[PDB]
């Protein structure tokens, strides 16, 4: 089960059962332990009020592709097949399953998220025979109960050449905020005379199928696919039609058409990739890290991911710090394109952030803590992060400069990157207070370490405010525009204060308090405010003790590993290599869980950071604060033969890395 | 009562009560006679269809302060308190009520509008007792029948710190535009474990309520706070979840950084003052009158102030030309960042008015006669004046151009002001008719004489129309683009004629008709078209006894002063000056209604042109035509020592004049 580019789970046990997720950055479809079922299915962009925290989230949605089937009447189960099994393959995000039912059939089927298609699924089935059989299938539309005031349609699109029958289905969001319409078609390949006749049942209130039978004789070969569009009025002003055009398209190119250029998008995707030597498990967990942050993203979108991508609703879909600084860096590097997606998704978003504060009393643009569709605020108000944690609004700045430094895109930065950086430098410049002794304080936030609350002067926080400050006066001398000279003044006067032992101290009230994640450490990497060895080492030797190993969020050990690996200690970044994810992992497809021990996957937040551990830790790779990616020294674990990392950077570099 | 600061009221009547208004430019609250009552509150920019004019309007909102004060459950009445007062500090909008219950404890409480956090309110209660007492304190939330589908919440946000506890409302406007939520919170000194404990009851449809008891010892003082926020779909998306937010953020910054930040917004608005010596009641009055604009308008935003700015319903909450030449003018020489406030709200509507104009069969942009939300058309269509009182077009044009001559910003002029006057000027090109003659004429309108309807060629019409096109073909120059030389040919033959006594006469069907307010006059002063002082005196003569005693709104006397100050006779500026605001006083603040002997106050408008008689008019400051504030002639009232006003311009420059 260590195949470098296939996760695989031999008899799925549901009593201990994580499902991995297969996406194109626009839909997620998430495995179920039983055959031919999928879990549950997320449609990115589309949120209303649902379930947790009182605000606007994701929403379960059809899972499109459950397919009931049986054998001579004989419907199969768990309980009737065997030698089943699973398999991601991370090459083109095939999910595929197999199984053997009785003396008559083998069935393997394989399901994906079209990567050129946002908005189409596809499920293959084929099914081998050792005996004469029959076989019933049905495709079953069934109405998630978030849902509400469905309709259940079919209908055939006919002419000369093709009968395509379309079961459609169109329902509502909780609130009535969005119309969701999903249209399903099978595709055979016997053409239209011969291909089975397609019954359509409506038995109940929130469900209907279509369904067919078909003899199949010994030693036979049958094929069928499963072809589904799922659409919001988040997307386009008429998805019902929309899903049954898209239905009919999809259905038209075919199997193998669909196939090869799905195949074409992952292939380019896979020509930036990192490739391990010497560690089996180590390639794997890697390649999956890239995988599901190429899943859970979109080139030439303003789509953002949450801290679960597409694995589920985790966190409500909502948009956190979570892609500024720990998936923006890695995709970046590996895929500016991506990048470009994610800092366009604040870009579109920066009014809001004008309006929200100037509810809350400041200047210029202040970024949600969680955004969602508007992009305003969208924390649950219970949680105090959502008034009080502003370290975001430098958070976006950061990023915006760094998607600069990287492809020099000097038109970006004039149409886009400025608004951004120049509103955040308004609101820092706003947000501090001048003291007696002309220093400037960040006053009553929320700390990265989130169990500071009400806290003063912020290691982290003030730190993204001096970045924020210097990057917008470093924007405006780019573009030959003058920038207010207070922002390099208040830049250099931003306290950040030492504890009497020498080591930063986190906030105006810390001594010795264990944290929740990285934040004192933070100012070493990224923001690189601290520089000096000594400094970094002395940080690092007091506070990585100071996470406790429960409920704490995988936004920590990556730092850790990445700051020993820049140290060259490579035991020490090794150690916090495993420590950030091993613990965290749950069967059988070693997915990530947001902390240790934990039950909620998929945390691409966490694989985010591990992969800048490995990509700017171990690669040394880092980006050049006069523009670019340059490498500085580092060390592998003393197990890795050898690191390759490719399609870094916008002149697509091959960095390798051996003892 | 004639504190240059406070106006004050002793044992308040309500047979003969007009409420004083505190207000941030979003928030306006209307005190009761009542003790720890409000009469009404305000939301600006929340409109729908409600009672007066069958088109959108401000609707009474949450009266969100509402408490009631019970000793040994003795609820307070008018019957058994006593040395009961009102003031209003003009300084930092605090309106407070003292009074002393029996001869047991002496009451205070202050509220205010924060100036800093737009839709947050704050109202401190004080409690001194002579002997050992319990009170009990409810904050009452009644829905307004405005509103309706409301719905009424209470819970506790708690951590190891704090419990707050939340009473919060959501309803909607008549016609379901807009959903308004509000939610209140108690602030304690004594922390979280000697707290009150919170009760609720749900007693009414209509109204929910938050109480409690507390025990006070013989000679102390106990303190407590109500916060409050009041938002609606208008201001953000999802207003629910923002209120409860903001009341959150307010209780945990706490009343002594509340009222610090709210002070110093305070001290920045008065850093632009006028003084007079000699004369208590004109310097209480003056102060009365520049407190109201500061307090009914924001920097920073797209706000325009309607004729009784957050005062109450008056005019539905409309925006008229009433901004652009009444209130603009003194706000533009005053916080020139308050006038771009006022012309970004015209801006951000321009296509609005495109649509206007295209509807009506002209070119470029014609502005409404009455705005709101939209930018469209807001006047009752039962008034004439909506679809033919065209001059509005061209006095958002004037302002514009002001606004880049007062502050040289080119840029603004660039990116807001030409797209105003390019388009404006579009339409006066479209609006004008050439007669045989070659003279261009500007046929059937309402006059700026609102008696006068339907007329053609009325004198202050045709006026801004020539300043508009002269305005947009000087802007032209300043960019560098090339203007139509239609527009400057049009402007030099518009007709302004004169009756057979060398009169400018009104329109071409006007002999000797009483008139509504100043039209041709306006001639002289705003529009400076007519600069000969013998003519300006003949218009005087003729026009100033055409103004009827009643019916007539305050914006005519104003002009008249203004008028004889740059004549230099100060017998009739001084005369005119009283006239323009005396006869339209409500007791007991001296708050200022729309006409003499009225009862609707309170008339920004009036205030605004009264501010331009003292600033324009005795302080002889005047927009020069080439660029920045220069000074005219001008004299002072007799009994007038002193005349200094402060922060004038952009170099914010002092005037002091005396006799
Ligand atoms: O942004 C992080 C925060 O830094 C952590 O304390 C964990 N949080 C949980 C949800 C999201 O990942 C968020
Ligand atoms: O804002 C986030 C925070 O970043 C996370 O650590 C988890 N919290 C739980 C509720 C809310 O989503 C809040
Ligand atoms: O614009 C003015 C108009 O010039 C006057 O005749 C009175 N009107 C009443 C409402 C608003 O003040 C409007
Ligand atoms: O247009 C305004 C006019 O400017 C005012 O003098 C009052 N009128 C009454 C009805 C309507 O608001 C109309």
């Amino acid at each position: 089960h260590q195949d470098p580019w296939k996760l695989s789970a031999d008899k799925p046990d549901s009593n201990n059962y994580y499902g991995e997720t297969v996406a194109n950055g626009m839909i997620g479809i998430i495995s179920s332990p039983e055959p031919l079922k999928v879990k549950e299915v997320v449609l990115a962009g589309t949120y209303d009020i649902y379930k947790r925290g009182r605000v606007s989230s994701f929403i379960p949605n059809y899972n499109l592709l459950n397919m009931k089937l049986a054998f001579n009447g004989e419907s199969v189960q768990t309980y009737n097949i065997n030698n089943y099994k699973q398999e991601l393959d991370m090459r083109n995000g095939a999910f595929t399953g197999s199984f053997q039912f009785k003396d008559l059939a083998t069935v393997t089927y394989s399901y994906y998220a079209l990567r050129h298609l946002p908005h189409c699924i596809m499920m293959v089935v084929n099914i081998n025979t050792q005996k004469d059989t029959e076989i019933n299938v049905e495709n079953l539309l069934e109405t998630p109960s978030s849902l509400n005031n469905q309709q259940n349609y079919f209908q055939n699109i006919t002419n000369t050449h093709v009968n395509i029958p379309l079961l459609t289905s169109v329902a509502f969001t909780p609130t009535g905020r969005s119309k969701i319409a999903v249209s399903n078609t099978f595709l055979f390949d016997e053409g239209k005379k011969l291909q089975p006749e397609i019954l359509h049942r409506m038995n109940d209130a929130d469900m209907h199928a279509m369904s067919f039978d078909k003899k199949i004789k010994a030693g036979k070969t049958y094929s069928f696919a499963l072809i589904g569009s799922l659409i919001s009025s988040d997307h386009i002003n008429d998805p019902y039609n929309e899903a049954e055009r898209l239905t009919i398209y999809a259905a038209l190119e075919g199997k193998s058409r669909l196939l090869n250029r799905h195949m074409q998008e992952w292939n380019s995707l896979w020509q930036s990739d990192i490739q391990v030597e010497g560690d089996p498990q180590a390639q794997q967990d890697i390649r999956s890290m890239l995988y599901h942050l190429y899943s859970f993203t979109r080139k030439s979108t303003s789509l953002s991911p949450s801290p679960m991508g597409l694995s589920g609703l985790g966190y409500n879909g909502h948009v956190f710090w979570d892609t500024e600084i720990w998936m923006f860096p890695p995709m970046l590097l590996l895929h500016p394109e991506i990048a470009k997606s994610m800092i366009e998704y604040r870009y579109q978003r920066l009014d809001a952030a004008r309006k929200k504060a100037a509810i809350y009393g400041y200047d210029g643009a202040m970024f949600p803590w969680e955004s969602a569709d508007s992009g305003a605020e969208e924390t649950p108000v219970n949680a105090l992060t959502g008034a009080f944690e502003h370290h975001v609004t430098g958070d976006v700045a950061i990023a915006a400069w760094q998607y600069y430094l990287v492809t020099g895109d000097k038109e970006w930065l004039k149409e886009k990157g400025w608004p951004i950086l120049k509103a955040t430098a308004e609101f820092w410049a706003s947000r501090v207070e001048k003291n007696d002794k002309g220093e400037y304080e960040i006053k009553n936030v929320v700390a990265a370490d989130e169990w500071a609350e009400n806290i003063d002067n912020n290691a982290y926080t003030n730190g993204t405010a001096i970045r924020n400050l210097q990057y917008a006066s470093k924007c405006a001398t780019v573009l030959g525009v003058i920038a207010p000279k207070e922002w390099t003044l208040i830049a250099d006067k931003i306290l950040i204060s030492k504890m009497s032992n020498g080591v930063t101290r986190e906030h105006d009230s810390y001594t010795d308090q264990n944290i929740k994640q990285a934040d004192a450490n933070l100012l070493a990497y990224p923001l690189k405010l601290i520089t000096d060895k000594e400094q970094i080492e002395r940080d690092l030797k007091y506070y990585q003790t100071k996470i406790p190993q429960s409920d704490t969020p995988a936004m920590t050990q990556a730092i850790f590993s990445l700051l020993y690996s820049r140290l060259e200690d490579s035991d020490q970044a090794y150690h916090w290599f495993k420590d950030a994810y091993q613990p965290n992992l749950n069967p059988p497809f070693r997915v990530i869980s947001e902390c240790k021990g934990g039950t909620n996957p998929y945390f691409s937040t966490g694989a985010g950071g591990v992969l800048q551990a490995v990509i700017m830790g171990f690669g040394g790779l880092d980006i050049d604060a006069a523009g670019g990616i340059k490498q500085v020294k580092s060390v592998l674990p003393k197990n890795w033969k050898k690191l390759t990392i490719t399609g870094i950077g916008i002149e697509k570099k091959t960095f390798v890395l051996t003892h």
